[PDB]
C-alpha cells in the first residue's frame, strides 16, 4: 500500500503474485537434482561390475590399473556434467519467469499510481472542507463581533472579507495543483527508470549462469 517504493528484481520476486511460478520452479529443478542422484548410483553400480568380470582371477594386473583410470575420468565427466545440466535449467529458469514478472511490474507500478490519485483526490476533498468550514466560520464572527453597527454595516464588512479569503483559495488551489502534477512527474519517471533498468537486470542475472 506504499506510494513510493523501490520496484527492485528482488522485490518482484517477493510478491505473492510470483510465488506460485517461483514455488514450481524451485520442484522442477529439485527433482532434477534427484535425477541426477540415480544417475550416480547407476553409473556407479555398473561401474563395480567391472572388478567382478576382471579381479576374478587375483599379483596387481597392469591393464586394471589403466582400466580404474579410465573409469575415474568417466566419473568427473558425468559430474562436471550434472554441474553445467543444473545451471543450463537455472538460466533457463529465469527467461520464462522474466517475461511473467515484466507483466507483474507494471501491474505493481500502476497501483502506486492508482494509490497516490486516490489519496490526491482526498487531499483535494479535505481542503474543500477546510476551505468551506474557513469561510462560513469567518461570517459566524461578524454577528460575535460588537464593533457591528447596522445591517447595512454588518454586509459591507463581510464583502470586504468575502474578497480577503477567495484571495487565499486561488492561490491555495492553484498551489495545490502544481504539487500533485510535481508529485506525480517525479514518481511516473522512476517508474520509467526502474523499467529500464529491470530488462538490463535480468540481462545480468542470465550471464551468472552462462557458461
Amino acid at each position: 500500500p506504499l506510494v513510493f517504493e523501490p520496484v527492485t528484481l528482488e522485490s518482484l520476486r517477493q510478491e505473492k503474485g510470483f510465488q506460485k511460478v517461483g514455488k514450481k520452479q524451485i520442484k522442477e529443478l529439485d527433482t532434477l537434482r534427484k535425477k541426477h542422484a540415480k544417475e550416480r548410483t547407476s553409473v556407479q553400480k555398473t561401474q563395480n561390475a567391472a572388478i567382478d568380470k576382471l579381479i576374478k582371477g587375483k599379483r596387481n594386473d597392469a591393464n586394471i590399473k589403466n582400466s580404474i583410470n579410465d573409469q575415474t575420468k568417466q566419473w568427473t565427466d558425468m559430474i562436471a556434467r550434472h554441474r553445467k545440466e543444473e545451471w543450463d535449467m537455472l538460466r533457463q529458469h529465469v527467461q520464462d519467469s522474466q517475461d511473467a514478472m515484466k507483466a507483474l511490474m507494471l501491474t505493481v507500478q500502476a497501483a502506486q499510481i492508482k494509490q497516490l490519485e486516490d489519496r490526491h483526490a482526498r487531499d483535494i476533498k479535505d481542503l474543500n472542507a477546510k476551505q468551506a468550514k474557513m469561510s462560513a466560520d469567518t461570517a459566524k464572527e461578524v454577528q460575535n463581533d460588537k464593533t457591528l453597527k447596522t445591517k447595512n454595516e454588518k454586509d459591507r464588512r463581510l464583502r470586504e472579507k468575502r474578497q480577503n479569503n477567495v484571495k487565499r483559495f486561488m492561490e491555495e488551489k492553484k498551489q495545490i495543483g502544481v504539487k500533485q502534477g510535481r508529485a506525480m512527474e517525479k514518481l511516473k519517471l522512476a517508474h520509467s527508470k526502474q523499467i529500464e533498468e529491470f530488462s538490463t537486470d535480468v540481462q545480468k542475472l542470465m550471464d551468472m549462469y552462462k557458461i
